[PDB]
Order: C-alpha cells, then structure tokens, then sequence
C-alpha cells in the first residue's frame, strides 16, 4: 500500500460533526474548572509518535490515567519523572514472566514502544480525574472506531492487543483473514488477575511479526537523549 499519512486519513473525520460535538463536550467541562486528563495538546499524542504507515502493532486500552502528571496520550505510558502505576507494573510483570532476560525498567515512559509501530491507544481519549470512565458517553468510542477501521482498511497483518471488554468491541470489526487479533482482560490491578496475566500478547505478537517478515518489538523501554 501507498503512503497515506493520518493527515490524509483522518481529515474528513476531523471535519465531522459527532467528533466536533465531542471536542465541545470536552473543551467545555475543562472550562467549568473540572480537571481533565490529559491536557488538550496531549490528547492525540499517539497519532503523533506512531504514524499509520509505520503501524506494526496496536495496543488498545480505553480511557487514560486519571492521575496528576500521569496521562500524556500514550496508552499506558508516563513521562520520565513519574512513577509506574499499577497497569504498567503489571505489563512489566508479563514482560517478566515471558520475555528472555527481561527486567522491568525503572521508568514508565514507553516512547520507544511507540516509535516502533506500536499503536499505544485507548478508546476514550480523555477523562475526568480519579474518576474512571467518567467520560465514555461522548464521541470518544466513535472516533477510535474509525481509527481502527482506517487501520484495518489499510496496512496488512496487524496484531491488535485488545485489553478489556470495552477495548475488545471497539476493535472487533477487524477482518481477521487479514489482521491478527488478541484478547486480554485489562492489565489493571482491578482485572489483571483474570487472564491478562497469562496472556502472551508480547511474544504472541513478536511471532506474528516474525512470520510475515516483521522485526519483533523491543519491549524493553529506554530513557535516551543526552548532551552537554
Ligand atoms: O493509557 C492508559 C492509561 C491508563 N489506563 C489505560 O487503559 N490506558
């Protein structure tokens, strides 16, 4: 497939009602004082780090971290000066019981992940504060719905790490004769203990990449950049 940038593919979408009437729901409450995660400039951050073309894997969570300084737009990632929260911890656990000689990192910044076709995504792009979901009745599920579709429509043989019931629907529109699709109960300490922990998404994905010529994913995160 030709080189189609999200700019290309999102367009119309951007320029659409349902969506617009979701930014509005958004802009608004942030405006009523109410603290919302993540700041607006971070909202689509994902699409920023990993472009549709370079899309190799898709991790689909659904509503960001409702903590202060947590959420930065990368489905499950945090910036460097932040402490790995339950969810990532658990990820890591899996990145322990399954990968070779993997030792969690001492950070929760998954930029590297992203830079390697990993579509660290969520269904609900924004959220109240310390209040789960609390924002799942707007055009959020509708946006992401298309996002997948677009992905689907395009780029062949993609593994969809679909974590949680919610994430599991809004991704179960994918033609499997053409894409790979896995199911794991949310990593979150509220659900992890139901199968997440046991799933093999990581390897099981690095396999799919293997057998189609695709370079596996370095699940070992890194905090680069240094100079005088
Ligand atoms: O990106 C994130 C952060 C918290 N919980 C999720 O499901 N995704």
């Amino acid at each position: 497939a030709n080189e189609l940038t999200w700019h290309d593919v999102l367009a119309e979408e951007k320029q659409q009602p349902h969506f617009l009437n979701t930014l509005q729901t958004v802009a608004s409450e942030r405006q009523s004082g109410v603290t919302i995660y993540p700041p607006q400039k971070d909202v689509f951050n994902a699409f920023r780090f990993t472009e549709l073309g370079d899309v190799k894997v898709v991790i689909l969570g659904q509503d960001p971290y409702h903590g202060p300084g947590q959420a930065h737009g990368l489905a499950f990632s945090v910036r460097p000066g932040i402490a790995i929260p339950p969810s990532l911890l658990n990820m890591y656990k899996e990145l322990e019981n399954t990968i070779p000689g993997f030792t969690r990192p001492n950070h929760g910044y998954l930029e590297s992940w992203a830079r390697q076709g990993v579509l660290l995504l969520n269904t609900v792009l924004t959220v109240r504060a310390g209040q789960a979901h609390s924002h799942a009745s707007l055009g959020w599920e509708t946006f992401t719905d298309k996002v997948i579709s677009l992905i689907n429509q395009h780029r062949e043989g993609v593994v969809f790490l679909l974590w949680g019931s919610h994430a599991q629907k809004k991704g179960a529109i994918i033609d499997k004769q053409r894409h790979h699709v896995l199911k794991a109960p949310h990593p979150s300490p509220l659900s992890a203990h139901r199968g997440f922990f046991g799933c093999n998404h990581f390897v099981l994905a690095n396999q799919w990449l293997e057998q189609h010529g695709e370079t596996p994913i370095d699940w070992m995160p890194v905090l680069p950049a240094e100079s005088e």
